[PDB]
């Protein structure tokens, strides 16, 4: 349940990343997406999972 709602997020930030042209304001979007991961996850396989996860979000 808890990775469900992690992977919601995932895919919310990634379609307003994936759609927002200004550059400044999709980092504010990785950066709201990374303070929501990193407080829903805190076993040690979820943490590493929003690890990629924001990895990921950073890099387009």
């Amino acid at each position: 349940d808890r990775r469900k709602e992690m992977d919601k997020v995932y895919r919310t930030a990634f379609k307003r990343i994936t759609s927002t042209p200004d550059k400044e304001k999709r980092k504010e979007v990785v950066k709201e997406a990374t303070e929501q991961l990193r407080r829903i996850a805190k076993d040690e396989e979820e943490k590493k999972k929003a690890a990629y996860m924001i990895l990921f979000l950073k890099t387009l």
